[PDB]
C-alpha cells in the first residue's frame, strides 16, 4: 500500500507517497504525514506514539527492517479547540536501543515554529511526558525551516530529514549507517 499505516521499500519514500497520506486525512486545520526510512541495518519494532497534542488512528507499523521505510500520520484533536499535534514517537532497535523521532505541529503560529527531532536513547524507553520535554527543550532539535537537517545519533547511525513551516507538515527521515 502507499498508504498511512504501511511499511514500503526505502527507495520508495518521497514527497509523493507523503503528500498523499496527507490528504488521505481530509480538510483539518493541523495534520502532519510522517515517514522514516530504515536505512540502519539494524531492524526497528514498534513501541508507542505519545502524543502530547493530537490522537492518530493509524497502527504505528510493527516491524521495519533494513531498507524498508514506514508510514504515519497523525492530526489534531477534533472540534473547536485551538491545539496543534506534538508528538514522540518510539521503535526498539535489534542493538538493544530506542530511536525516538519528535514532531511538533503548533496551533498559534505567532508564537510558535514547526520542530522535529531525531535522538539515539540506550536501551528500550517507550515514548512518555518525560521523553517529549527532552527532545522538545533540552536537547536542540531541528525547526521546520524548509531545510535538510544531518545530525549524528550515536551507536553507528546518523540522522537525515526535512520538515516544512505549514500547518499542514511533512516530514521525511533518513536513519542511516554513519
Amino acid at each position: 500500500a502507499d498508504v498511512a499505516g504501511a511499511v514500503i521499500d526505502g527507495a520508495g519514500l518521497g514527497f509523493d507517497v507523503l503528500k498523499t497520506v496527507l490528504e488521505a486525512l481530509g480538510n483539518v486545520k493541523r495534520k502532519i504525514a510522517v515517514g522514516i526510512d530504515n536505512e540502519s541495518g539494524k531492524t526497528w519494532t514498534a513501541m508507542n506514539t505519545y502524543f502530547r497534542s493530537g490522537t492518530s488512528d493509524i497502527v504505528l507499523p510493527h516491524k521495519v527492517a533494513h531498507g524498508k521505510a514506514l508510514l504515519y500520520n497523525g492530526q489534531k484533536n477534533r472540534g473547536p479547540v485551538a491545539t496543534g499535534v506534538v508528538g514522540v514517537i518510539a521503535y526498539s532497535m535489534s542493538d538493544g536501543n530506542t530511536l525516538a523521532v519528535l514532531f511538533s505541529v503548533p496551533y498559534d503560529y505567532n508564537w510558535y515554529s514547526n520542530w522535529w527531532n531525531v535522538r539515539v536513547y540506550k536501551g528500550q524507553k517507550r515514548a512518555d511526558q518525560r521523553m517529549y520535554e527532552e527532545l522538545y527543550y533540552h536537547r536542540s532539535p531541528f525547526r521546520g525551516d524548509n531545510g535538510w537537517h544531518s545530525r549524528g545519533l550515536g551507536y553507528g547511525l546518523k540522522s537525515r530529514g526535512f520538515m516544512n513551516s505549514s500547518g499542514h507538515a511533512i516530514l521525511e527521515i533518513h536513519v542511516t549507517k554513519a
